[PDB]
């Protein structure tokens, strides 16, 4: 239609949702984790889903804003349990000069506790955006935020990246726990695995839609999983990680 038209309207009437999938711990660990999805609510009141509209709206140069309805909003839920939120950022918010500034002051406003917030990069725009994806990670830390690389392992050389930025969890492209009867798919991800802990990264494995997989992830040694085999993203964070 005009997605553009409508998104624009969207970001000044609360016209999205926030949907919140857990992460869970394998190894002890009492944070309530969950990852926050963004829904688009059209004129109807129907989700939307990112892929119609997050790359038109970066198009259009409403990605940044787009981001700091997220943000903003995760910081006020989470404001109402050890709940920690991972949070996604567009390449537009990368090289958004703007982005801590304005993060650094929304914070303190809504009194959030240190290690609140994990921001979420892709490891393309990590990649493409080198420069200001360690400026923006270091940035973070500085406010006591933590950061991840998310659809890790694609790249050709995808530990180079981690040289540069601070990040403390590392999540894996869902690609690697297809085919996982195939004994070379188990040992691509157990070496993958290996090597982040390696380097004192905090793994995150997703796409666990069996327990075959559930249990070979955790046999692998992974840190924390996530997928609809434990639950699906919600309107409600109420899932039980006792
Ligand atoms: N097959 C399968 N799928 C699963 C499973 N568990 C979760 N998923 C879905 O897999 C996608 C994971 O997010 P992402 O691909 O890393 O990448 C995200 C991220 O790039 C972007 N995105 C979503 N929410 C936000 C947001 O708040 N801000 C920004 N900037 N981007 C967002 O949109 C992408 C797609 O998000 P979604 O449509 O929510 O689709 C999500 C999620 O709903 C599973 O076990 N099996």
């Amino acid at each position: 239609g005009d997605v553009i038209a409508i998104l624009q309207q969207a970001l000044e009437t609360n016209s999205f949702r926030l949907l919140f999938q857990p992460v869970i711990s394998l190894r002890g660990d009492s944070h309530e984790n969950y990852e926050v999805l963004l829904r688009l609510l059209n004129p109807q009141g129907q989700e939307v889903p990112p892929a119609e509209f997050l790359h038109a709206a970066k198009e259009a140069g409403l990605a940044e804003k787009i981001d700091r309805w997220v943000i903003l909003n995760s910081i006020k839920l989470l404001a109402e349990h050890q709940t920690k939120l991972f949070v996604h950022l567009s390449s537009a918010s990368l090289q958004d000069p703007g982005l801590l500034p304005w993060l650094g002051v929304a914070l303190k406003a809504a009194r959030l506790p240190p290690e609140s917030l994990v921001f979420q990069i892709s490891e393309a725009d990590a990649t493409s955006y080198l420069k200001q994806a360690k400026q923006l990670t270091q940035g973070l830390a500085t406010l006591h935020c933590q950061a991840a690389i998310s659809q890790f392992g694609c790249s050709l050389n995808p530990f180079n990246a981690l040289k540069h930025l601070t990040v403390q969890f590392i999540k894996i492209d869902g690609s690697f726990v297809q085919d996982l009867n195939q004994v070379e798919n188990q040992e691509i991800l157990k070496g993958l695995i290996a090597e982040l802990h390696e380097q004192q990264k905090l793994s995150i494995v997703p796409f666990v839609e069996s327990a075959s997989v559930l249990a070979t992830l955790w046999q692998a040694g992974a840190t924390y999983i996530q997928g609809y085999y434990l639950q699906g993203p919600s309107q409600a964070m109420d899932y039980d990680f006792s």
